[PDB]
């Protein structure tokens, strides 16, 4: 049977030899914003209606978590001013929790500051997610912490792999963890080299765009990653969109064409390899329609 029919463990049905640059994974969207309720708020705020550990269960490997330093040993998940009420250390749990749960798996963890600290903080973001959360003995044994660039899913299994968008940082493993940090370019597509050139990351994230603009960057970088086999290259595509346009648009309303349209395409390919493509609404279904992450899932390609 399809991948998609089991989301809950498929990387354990993978050869766990493939790095994780290869694996075509699913991933969420400011993950953590299912907590907002306020209708007028999640038009533009609220990304996603599955708590983490559901989209776990429902396939989703690499989580965006944007967050705000709230105490000097404290982060808050945000989507920019907006706080999602929690801290960080939910999210870490509930990987924690679904991890040991299915420990063939990993989870690829997205840092980024994604608004100014509040007023009593004396330290840095990267700094208190280094030595409050990354370091702390209370996470011990939860991430990665091996010196390879382009680790395996042998060596990540079980584990959360750190994605630095925090700049530079004295963390050693990790995508982009090194103290250049990963260079990102608003609202483009672009690509650079992260872990001291170690690997090509090649990003699509015009979150401003219009919908028709929108789908052809997500199929311009859908169609290079197709073409490439190189495992030191790493494509990172968001399908999520910032609300607007003619009434005003949920980020919701964009997702339910998008996903649709992107799922159909991927599936149409085959089992061409896609990259980690980042969606809204991770596990929203429309009867009718092709699902995006199960998609995702199924587009690997089991050799072994």
């Amino acid at each position: 049977d399809s991948l998609s029919k089991s989301p809950e463990n498929w990387m354990s049905k993978l050869d766990d030899g493939k790095h994780l640059t290869e694996i075509n994974i699913p991933g969420s969207h400011d993950s953590g914003s299912f907590t907002l309720k306020d209708p007028v708020k999640s038009v533009w705020a609220k990304t996603q209606d599955k708590d983490y550990l559901t989209q776990m269960k429902s396939g989703v490997r690499f989580f965006d978590i944007r967050g705000r330093a709230s105490a000097d040993n404290m982060i808050s998940v945000h989507h920019g001013m907006v706080y999602l009420h929690h801290e960080l250390g939910k999210f870490l749990d509930d990987a924690k929790y679904y991890l040991s749960a299915y420990p063939n798996e990993t989870i690829v963890m997205s840092m980024k500051k994604d608004y100014d600290s509040d007023s009593k903080v004396t330290k840095t973001f990267e700094e208190i997610f280094r030595e409050y959360y990354y370091n702390n003995p209370q996470y011990q044994n939860l991430f990665y912490t091996g010196s390879n660039a382009n680790p395996t899913l042998k060596e990540t299994k079980g584990k959360i792999v750190l994605f630095n968008r925090m700049g530079g940082t004295y963390i050693k493993s990790g995508y982009g963890a090194d103290t250049s940090g990963i260079q990102w370019a608003d609202n483009a597509t672009f690509e650079t080299k992260i872990n001291n050139g170690s690997l090509n990351l090649k990003v699509q994230d015009e979150y401003k765009d219009y919908y028709d603009k929108k789908v052809e960057a997500v199929k311009n970088l859908l169609a290079k990653a197709k073409t490439d086999s190189n495992k030191d290259n790493v494509y990172v595509n968001f399908l999520s969109v910032a609300s607007g346009g003619s009434a005003f648009n949920s980020t919701y309303y964009y997702a339910s064409y998008i996903n649709p349209e992107i799922a159909k395409t991927i599936k149409a390919n085959g089992k061409a390899r896609t990259g980690w493509l980042i969606v809204d609404y991770a596990g929203y279904t429309w009867p009718g329609y092709d699902d995006i992450v199960s998609e995702i899932i199924d587009s690997n390609k089991l050799e072994h």
